[PDB]
């Protein structure tokens, strides 16, 4: 069966791990257990396709940008995560995207943009700003909350759709 190699990137604490764990383990981690790196997989169904989703959950905590390089090479698709309550994380997106394009030596890498933490009243990034940012990338935008699981499958699964149509 098709294995899809998803990698989760984005600034420190936007909810990369929470998204992955909600996807994989169906529980809200509810803890900044700052990541070093973690590999997960789950057999899932996407558009009727039973497939495997491998998720490489990466340390956004930008002290390991050089660890990220070698490790991202492996990924086929990338979830670019910010938190809708952290504009600095939204600005940080350009960097992660650029690095990924660098690493894969391609302007057109399967990717999605993810605004996480949409349960939070504290929105500082408009949905339309992120939709526009994704559009400027020619990639999907998904809004999620790892807390409530709202949009979580959508984020990883829409990235599978990117990998496929690539
Ligand atoms: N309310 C809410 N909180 C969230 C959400 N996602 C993550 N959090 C919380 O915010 C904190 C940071 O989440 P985490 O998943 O560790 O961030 P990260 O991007 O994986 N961290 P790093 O790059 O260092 O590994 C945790 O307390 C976590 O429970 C969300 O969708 N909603
Ligand atoms: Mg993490």
């Amino acid at each position: 069966m098709t294995e899809y190699k998803l990698v989760v990137v984005g600034a420190g604490g936007v909810g990369k791990s929470a998204l992955t764990i909600q996807l994989i383990q169906n529980h809200f981690v509810d803890e900044y257990k700052p990541t070093i790196e973690d590999s997960y997989r789950k057999q899932v169904v996407i558009d009727g396709e039973t497939c495997l989703l491998d998720i490489l959950d990466t340390a956004g905590q930008e002290e390991y940008s050089a660890m990220r390089d070698q490790y991202m090479r492996t990924g086929e698709g990338f979830l670019c995560v910010f938190a809708i309550n952290n504009t600095k994380s939204f600005e940080d997106i350009h960097q992660y995207r650029e690095q990924i394009k660098r690493v894969k030596d391609s302007d057109d890498v399967p990717m999605v943009l993810v605004g996480n933490k949409c349960d939070l009243a504290a929105r500082t990034v408009e949905s339309r700003q992120a939709q526009d940012l994704a559009r400027s990338y020619g990639i999907p935008y998904i809004e999620t909350s790892a807390k409530t699981r709202q949009g979580v499958e959508d984020a990883f699964y829409t990235l599978v759709r990117e990998i496929r149509q690539h």
